[PDB]
């Protein structure tokens, strides 16, 4: 991994391969490690960059514990500018990485060659779309959340294995746990749960996500929707997957998986993203 100073912290990132950039953005509570088996399908056809968000993975932390979605937008923006990833970018995005990638595309669409997304935040959420995650996520957004996320590390210890069909190995869990040895290191995982815009709140995030949803539902940027079966955020019958399927200039590929589909079908995801990247570069 490389590392670059960004604002008051420092962001580690994978950087492998040559040519136009392919930027892989993870979400909660993961890191670039989530892409480790997808990237080898791309590193001979582009320059694969996968940053660890601040507070996460191998990156530095926020000295002011500034971990709202807007803070991560600012940190990741500084990363795009410091590394120089501002032209012909294919974004490959998941979970909160998709909100970061989509918001980047909204503000700098002339930099974005295409977007491949999966179990993504494509519009503000409703409680029904959470399906069987609704109890947990409702609780994290009450005063129970400090105990569940910080004292008990629920996102790593329960949500990650719960979102993988196969059995994660002990080495893989050890990696996912590594950024979060203490309660006070787990604040980003709790913030990510509380920042989800759900039926109007938080209103500032809701406006940002609504703005990029309106934009992408009218954008001719080429898109690849990877649908996991059964998936999680984007699932058959759900209102969010239905909205996603409304977007223009888009093709869809289906793979096996739950929320963390990269742990179950990395080779099929990689094949689909590779074909998409080659198509995009042909223009």
């Amino acid at each position: 991994m490389k590392r670059v100073d960004v604002l008051d912290s420092a962001m580690s990132y994978i950087d492998v391969g040559q040519g136009d950039p392919i930027v892989f953005l993870h979400g909660n509570p993961t890191s670039s490690y989530l892409w480790r088996n997808v990237i080898p399908h791309l590193s001979d056809v582009g320059r694969c960059l996968a940053p660890d968000l601040i507070g996460m993975g191998a990156s530095g932390t926020s000295p002011t514990f500034s971990y709202r979605f807007a803070d991560h937008v600012r940190y990741l923006d500084a990363w795009f500018e410091a590394v120089g990833i501002t032209e012909n970018v294919v974004l490959v995005v998941h979970d909160w990485g998709s909100a970061l990638g989509f918001y980047r595309a909204l503000r700098y669409p002339e930099q974005i060659a295409g977007i491949a997304y999966m179990d993504a935040l494509v519009q503000p959420r409703t409680w029904a779309g959470f399906t069987d995650y609704e109890p947990l996520m409702r609780a994290l957004r009450t005063e129970q959340g400090e105990r569940m996320a910080l004292a008990e590390n629920v996102f790593v210890e329960k949500v990650v294995p719960g979102g993988v069909q196969r059995q994660l190995t002990e080495e893989e869990m050890a990696v996912y746990r590594t950024p979060y040895p203490t309660p006070q290191s787990r604040i980003p995982t709790l913030l990510w749960a509380r920042e989800i815009p759900v039926e109007g709140e938080p209103a500032d995030v809701q406006a940002m996500v609504q703005e990029y949803a309106d934009f992408l539902s009218r954008s001719d940027i080429p898109k690849l929707l990877i649908v996991a079966e059964p998936g999680a955020i984007l699932h058959e019958g759900g209102s969010e997957l239905d909205f996603a399927r409304s977007w223009p200039n888009q093709r869809e590929v289906k793979v096996a998986g739950r929320h963390f589909l990269q742990e179950d079908s990395p080779d099929a995801i990689g094949a689909a993203v590779r074909a998409f990247v080659l198509d995009v570069r042909e223009r």
